[PDB]
């Protein structure tokens, strides 16, 4: 179902955001 | 169902992350 795809998009989006925040933390030494 | 709560937690988490990234962008003038 297309509902599964939207849940997968949310999961992917949260991973991308978490990984961005992680990279920023490593940049500013945190 | 508890499934609804977990989907709500994901949505909330993505909003919190998006808002953090937005605040960081405003800080560094972007
Ligand atoms: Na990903
Ligand atoms: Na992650
Ligand atoms: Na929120
Ligand atoms: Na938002």
């Amino acid at each position: 179902a297309q509902l599964e795809a939207k849940v997968e998009e949310l999961l992917s989006k949260n991973w991308n955001l978490e990984n961005e925040v992680a990279r920023l933390k490593k940049l500013v030494g945190e």
